[PDB]
């Protein structure tokens, strides 16, 4: 028959493997004519493996790329302004690849331009409570001088957003071997670690959710009005600029000033990792000089689209995304993510020719520009918001298959675990040790709930991928599984010319069981989402998880117990709303088991009720000066894009308010932000009331 | 049977005459005790005609009143500080009404306190056009002066805004016998002409479309946190009061300084409309003095919202609202639409008594707090906001059903033209001479079409009434229609204590014929968009008034072909987008009429199609400014909020653009408007394409 199980019988390993071979043998690079080839590719062979139609969707964004005859590099420069040391103009190539042309050099995209010479300071990972340790415990003023910051823990765009904001002319991010070389394990080509050339790459933008710098709200089409460069979108202001460890040792040996505070300050490598700010008495006339001469431009991008037409709701779009472009060659960073969805599409396509069409339609996206900053997802999601909205079932994202071999990562909507945890009881475990267990027993053994006995953690979504237009923004049910390591600062390899089909094929997965898991995982998904006559969420999760976090939110307020007397500060309203919501989902869920299974309208009242549940929790408002972040139970976190936060708009109300001058208006803005909370939870709810 | 023509023949003139009469004893002021009462009755009542539930939605809001042991008043004041002549306390109470109680005296809602006193300038209507006359023509300038202006023309809270960026420190607004005294009429009570000692209530507030002035964007629920005054919408700066032209007489006859420019300034007092500042020679050393002390108070209001449940499609909602609070007794305005919605509820009772049930849900809406802001349709719109973008089929206002007894007036979307059309074709014409034709036919004569022979005039949707919410915020399509005069400017007795059931019953609609016309037109449209298998609603319309507003906007801006060029301003692909939804309407209008009519789905799809087409036109970022402007097609005139304007964002970026200082700005914001613009028509053409 045409079920589940022939869905993903048909899934295979071995095709998995040949895609991923066959994307990447060179770079595809967002914007460069390589990319555009491989989009050209899989609209061929997406029409080939029997989707209905499949288009190109494409956008003019703002790029950034190094100035091919004019490098980007690091100095110590002496007294004389004579350069005595230089950091390196490229990483050095891997076997067999040492004559691959167009590999870009290591460089942060979206810096601007500039030479900036001073001293350095050291700010561990550049986190919020690094630059607070370093101003109000310290004493050290950061203001005119370029900071050196470790990569791990946090997004660097955040990392770069709090060096501007502390007053530094500059940022160095450096790969220490304490985040990016596991011990015991050999540096690439030998093992899976990152040798001291090594460099990871990545963009440095603070978008909060924009998209395209230049064209906020609207698709970047050949019609639009761009903003200037001035006034575009989350910009970095200083130069910034990424080394690997052997280079970093050298800036890092002469470091003077003040020691490090504690050890959670001290990386691996054998220097003292002092704070300065400057060099030891030697060397204290010496200083470092930053040459950034990458320049942005207005770039054509390519997404390729699929559709897969629904035969009873050809109306309701289940999509499945994820990005082509890549930094290097991606081996892991998209293309074990692109290849497992490239099967995903011929499996279904397989079903197709004999005759099977999915109840829904279900949408297959390879989005350009991902790296620059979610770009091609964005702009594509602004063009078709309308069509979303009223639209959009969910959305499964299938970036990199694997960051490890050890089990299963899952974060999304508390309105798919229970489709989670049912399909993957449903699965077979591919672990050493749990032959002829399910994939659930395996993923519940290796990482428990911190909460429930028996289950497996699942994790709320953060952000840096690309289904944050379709959750943040447009408030449609989303999710994300991959396999991962035991145990944010990625596998060593990341964004790094290192990444590639060898990496994979010879240290991660060589038998590609693990693709495959994760193909059956994210396609499971899509097919129960697409085929399941009521829609496969449970939102009485949804109920359990809003009382947790009211609970922790309530729990942070309350280490000010005295403002809150003073100020009048209560989370009443709110505990009210997510107990108003626990009862009405309740019963919902009884009427979606007892109704008339017979009457269509009934079932689709129902299945309307589920698919808007998500899109309740939206603000068209936005959060407080995020407008592109309007779910108001879930955000990225003002300090690290990678993490969610939920109740992000109390969370940020509180955050640090101990330290406001205007105490009164601080604590006003905490009680505007729970009324806000309290009144969108108990709207969700009353959209699963009986609608009249 | 139980069809349209059941419920029609159903409704009776003397049951609105009934109602009415009932309705109109007593004032019904916005948080007064009276109109709680009137709101528990008509809650009562409409339980009583068999509506399935009937709930009272109350909010705590701004209001504004008068204190009643410090009344307001104006003085004209000598040299010595003696107020030598006072405006009247209260306006004469018409014949048997001398002893009610509770009449409000005449003020302008939400004015501040002040006791202003200095030279008067007269303004004519304080419209945009006539500061610019005083200020660049004519060197008047108005900074430091009380100025005085006539009512009239466009929306007094636009005078009062007007009046505020002149630098007026008051304003007092009179109603003159050129714009509020028919030729040929006696005064009230001998007539329907407002007599000297009448005055016009008002608010003077400039909301944007905000509700409640502390609580945009949320509902003014238990648990709201509230704005301070100083950050509430909307609010004047400079205390403004209404007079009568008696008591105007005394305060323009002794004015000097210039003369008016021209007879378009001069009304129809025996003075000469000079234009000041200040009095003629004799009386140089007077002043005038203003004295306002009303207060600005949070109270309660109360929303009756009444469901008949739909028989097949519950989830989806027909609204007909309108409010139930008057500044007095409320004998046209607005108890003449009430009386119309109690006798529209009570018919289809009489049906769903006999077992009928409409097909969709049928919301009843009883609005408070209206002539405060539109407060209690916006706020109860901003509760269920979720509800109704999901749900929301249309809206039917339902305030005065009469402000003539010549001919229709109807305003709506394009979606509704055709089924107004249909509708008024199969009713009969109430108009004397028409005994025996259509009222199309009685319509189409006296009120011809500007644009097309044979058909009648239907204008766009301006703003000042319950609608707002519906349509410029949310994108409900939405209408309304009453009978009207030949020929914004209000009737005589608007807003004044003289408007009594009286009025209408002895001059207005003594057969109640008028009304009952009304009542057949509002509640056809709902019938029939609560009833018909397909929604009727046709794209096509919408089609060719998106050219006719593009030939419109273009031809302002091509007042300016040199700047057209310099900054290479085109509307190419505005047209190309209207060119388009014109061609995919087309096309999908074939398939409604085509498509299987045995599919629920294939229909709903299509229903879907049609019903989320209004809101394909909001832009969740709001138009500049204005956030909860969020139509792209229809906004209220930044000048005149009763007036609707096409294409507001490129207007308002034309508007006046000679004078800006930096052309390329101002020129780059009218690029910016045209691209939002194109892309938002385009947007919502893709919405009636195939859907996959
Ligand atoms: C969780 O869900 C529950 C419902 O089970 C909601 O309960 C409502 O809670 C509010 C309190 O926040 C109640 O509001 C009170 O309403 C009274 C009038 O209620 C009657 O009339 C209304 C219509 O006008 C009907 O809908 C209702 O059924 C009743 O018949 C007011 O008189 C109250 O105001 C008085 O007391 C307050 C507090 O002391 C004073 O501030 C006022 O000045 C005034 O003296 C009050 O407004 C409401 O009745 C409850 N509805 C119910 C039980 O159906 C929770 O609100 C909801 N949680 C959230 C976060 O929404
Ligand atoms: C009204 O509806 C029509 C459709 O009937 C829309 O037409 C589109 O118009 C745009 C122009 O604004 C066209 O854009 C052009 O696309 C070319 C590529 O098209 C092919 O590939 C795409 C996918 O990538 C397919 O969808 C398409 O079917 C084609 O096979 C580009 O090469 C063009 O760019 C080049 O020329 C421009 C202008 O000189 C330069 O600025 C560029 O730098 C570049 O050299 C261009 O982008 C689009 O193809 C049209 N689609 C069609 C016919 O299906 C109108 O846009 C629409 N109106 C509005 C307001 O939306
Ligand atoms: C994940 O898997 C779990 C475990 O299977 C699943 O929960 C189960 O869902 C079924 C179907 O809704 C539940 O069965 C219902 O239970 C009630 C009470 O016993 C019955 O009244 C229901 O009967 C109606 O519907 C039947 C068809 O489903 C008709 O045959 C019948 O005539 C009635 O109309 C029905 O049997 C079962 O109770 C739960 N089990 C639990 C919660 O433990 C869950 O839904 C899956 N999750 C997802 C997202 O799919
Ligand atoms: C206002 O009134 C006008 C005038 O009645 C009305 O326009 C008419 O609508 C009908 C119904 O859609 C149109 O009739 C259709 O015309 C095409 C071509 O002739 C036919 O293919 C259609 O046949 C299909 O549908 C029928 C049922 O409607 C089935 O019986 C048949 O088997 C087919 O499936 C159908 O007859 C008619 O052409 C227009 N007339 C015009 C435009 O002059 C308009 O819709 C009304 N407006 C509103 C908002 O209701
Ligand atoms: O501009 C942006 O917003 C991000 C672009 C780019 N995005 C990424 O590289 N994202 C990777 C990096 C991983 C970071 C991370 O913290 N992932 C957590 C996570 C949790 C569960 C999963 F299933 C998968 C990943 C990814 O999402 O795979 C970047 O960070 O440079
Ligand atoms: O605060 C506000 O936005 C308005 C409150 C109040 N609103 C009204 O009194 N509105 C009346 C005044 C009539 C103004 C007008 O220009 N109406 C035009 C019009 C056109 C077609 C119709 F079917 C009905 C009215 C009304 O809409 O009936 C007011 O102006 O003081
Ligand atoms: C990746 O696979 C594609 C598809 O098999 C290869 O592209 C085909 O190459 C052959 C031989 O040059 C052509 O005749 C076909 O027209 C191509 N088909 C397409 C683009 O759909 C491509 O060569 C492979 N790339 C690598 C690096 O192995
Ligand atoms: C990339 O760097 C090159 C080399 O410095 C820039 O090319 C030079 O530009 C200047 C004027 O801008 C000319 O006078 C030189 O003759 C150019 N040098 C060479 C070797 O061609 C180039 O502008 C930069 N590219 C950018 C900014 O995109
Ligand atoms: C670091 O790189 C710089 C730039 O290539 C080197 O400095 C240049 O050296 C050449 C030849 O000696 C001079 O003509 C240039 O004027 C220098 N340029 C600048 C900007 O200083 C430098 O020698 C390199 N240092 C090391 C240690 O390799
Ligand atoms: C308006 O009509 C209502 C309804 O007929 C009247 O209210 C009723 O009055 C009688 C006699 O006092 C009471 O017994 C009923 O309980 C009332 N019914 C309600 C409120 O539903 C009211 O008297 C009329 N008002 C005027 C001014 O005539
Ligand atoms: C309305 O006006 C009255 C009368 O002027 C105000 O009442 C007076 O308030 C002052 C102090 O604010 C007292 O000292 C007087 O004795 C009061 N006079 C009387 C006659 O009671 C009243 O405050 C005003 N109401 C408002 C602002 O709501
Ligand atoms: C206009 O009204 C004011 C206020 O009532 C009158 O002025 C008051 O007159 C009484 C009695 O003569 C004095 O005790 C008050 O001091 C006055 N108050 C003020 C504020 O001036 C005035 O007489 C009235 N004018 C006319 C022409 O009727
Ligand atoms: C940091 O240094 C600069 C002066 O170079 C100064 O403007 C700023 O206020 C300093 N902050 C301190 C010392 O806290
Ligand atoms: C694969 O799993 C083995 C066994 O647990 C482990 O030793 C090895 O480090 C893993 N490889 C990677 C790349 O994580
Ligand atoms: C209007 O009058 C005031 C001075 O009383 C002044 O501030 C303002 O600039 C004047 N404008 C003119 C004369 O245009
Ligand atoms: C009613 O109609 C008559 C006849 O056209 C007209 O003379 C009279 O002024 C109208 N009354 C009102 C209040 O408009
Ligand atoms: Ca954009
Ligand atoms: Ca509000
Ligand atoms: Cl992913
Ligand atoms: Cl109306
Ligand atoms: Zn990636
Ligand atoms: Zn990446
Ligand atoms: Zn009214
Ligand atoms: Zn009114």
């Amino acid at each position: 028959k045409h079920n589940m199980k022939a869905f993903l019988d048909e899934l295979k390993a071995e095709n998995i493997k040949k895609f991923l071979y066959n994307f990447t043998q060179i770079p595809h690079l967002a914007g460069t004519e390589q990319n555009f080839q491989l989009a050209k590719q899989i609209q061929s062979q997406w029409k080939e493996f029997g989707l209905d139609s499949v288009e190109l969707a494409h956008y003019d964004v703002l790029l950034s790329y190094p100035n091919k005859t004019h490098p980007n590099y690091i100095s110590i420069i002496n007294e004389d302004g004579n350069e005595i040391f230089n950091t390196s103009l490229f990483e050095p190539p891997p076997p067999g690849y040492e004559n691959v042309s167009d590999i870009v050099p290591p460089f942060s995209a979206f810096s601007p331009q500039g030479m900036p010479e001073g001293d350095l300071v050291y700010v561990n990972y550049a986190r919020t409570e690094d630059f607070f340790k370093l101003e109000r415990d310290m004493k050290i003023n950061c203001s005119g001088k370029i900071v050196i910051a470790r990569y791990g823990k946090v997004f660097r765009g955040n990392k770069v957003k709090n060096a501007q904001l502390a007053g530094a002319k500059g940022v160095i991010l450096y790969s220490d071997p304490a985040d990016y070389f596991a011990p015991g394990v050999k540096s690439y080509p030998d093992g899976w670690n990152l040798p001291g050339g090594g460099v990871q790459r990545g963009n440095i933008l603070n978008l909060n959710g924009a998209g395209d710098p230049l064209t906020p709200g609207y698709p970047a089409n050949e019609y639009a009005y761009r903003r200037g460069i001035a006034e575009a979108v989350g910009l970095p202001s200083i130069p910034v600029h990424p080394i690997g460890y052997y280079d970093a040792q050298k800036l890092l040996e002469k470091m003077g000033g003040s020691a490090p505070p504690d050890s959670s300050w001290r990386g691996s490598l054998k220097v003292p990792y002092n704070v300065g700010p400057g060099f030891t008495g030697n060397f204290s006339t010496q200083k470092v000089k930053m040459h950034i001469h990458s320049t942005n431009e207005v770039t054509r991008i390519y997404n390729v689209i699929g559709t897969l037409r629904g035969a009873v709701e050809p109306d309701r779009y289940v999509i499945l995304g994820g990005h082509r472009d890549s930094w290097v060659f991606g081996g892991i960073d998209p293309q074990s993510g692109a290849a497992v969805v490239h099967e995903i599409v011929r499996s279904f396509g397989t079903l197709k020719k004999e005759g099977w069409r999915p109840r829904r339609t279900i949408l297959f996206a390879s989005w350009d520009a991902m790296e620059f900053g979610l770009l091609g997802s964005t702009e594509w999601a602004e063009e078709n918001s309308r069509l979303l909205q009223e639209r959009g079932v969910a959305y499964i994202n299938a970036d990199s298959s694997i960051e490890g071999n050890y089990t299963l990562r899952v974060d999304c909507t508390p309105l798919m675990y229970s489709l989670v945890h049912n399909l993957t009881k449903e699965l077979k475990s591919p672990d050493e040790g749990f032959e002829g267990k399910s994939l659930y027993e395996s993923w519940t053994k290796k990482s428990p709930s911190p909460e429930f006995s028996g289950m497996p953690r699942i994790s709320k979504l953060g952000s840096g991928n690309d289904f944050e237009v379709f959750f943040q923004r447009l408030g449609i049910a989303s999710g994300r599984a991959r396999y991962t390591k035991n145990w944010f600062s990625g596998y060593p390899l990341y964004h790094s010319v290192y990444e590639t089909y060898e990496l994979v094929e010879k240290f991660y997965d060589p038998m590609f069981k693990y693709h495959l898991t994760v193909a059956q995982v994210r396609g499971g998904m899509v097919f129960e989402l697409a085929n399941s006559i009521v829609l496969p969420f449970d939102c009485r999760d949804y109920a359990v998880v809003l009382r947790k976090y009211a609970d922790k939110i309530y729990s942070i307020s309350m280490k000010h117990p005295q403002e809150m007397k003073t100020y009048s500060v209560s989370f009443d309203s709110l505990f009210s709303a997510v107990k108003n919501f626990t009862e009405i989902a309740s019963k919902f869920s009884e009427r979606l088991q007892d109704f008339d299974k017979s009457n269509p309208i009934v079932l689709r009242m129902m299945n309307d009720q589920l698919m808007f549940l998500e899109r309740a929790f939206i603000d068209p408002l936005g959060l407080p000066d995020r407008p592109f972040y309007r779910h108001v139970i879930y955000a990225p976190s003002s300090h690290n894009k990678y993490a969610g936060e939920s109740f992000p708009g109390i969370y940020d109300a509180l955050f640090d308010i101990e330290s406001k001058v205007d105490p009164s208006k601080a604590w006003g803005e905490v009680k505007r932000q729970i009324y806000v909370a309290a009144f969108t939870v108990q709207a969700a709810a009353e959209t699963l009331s009986e609608v009249a």
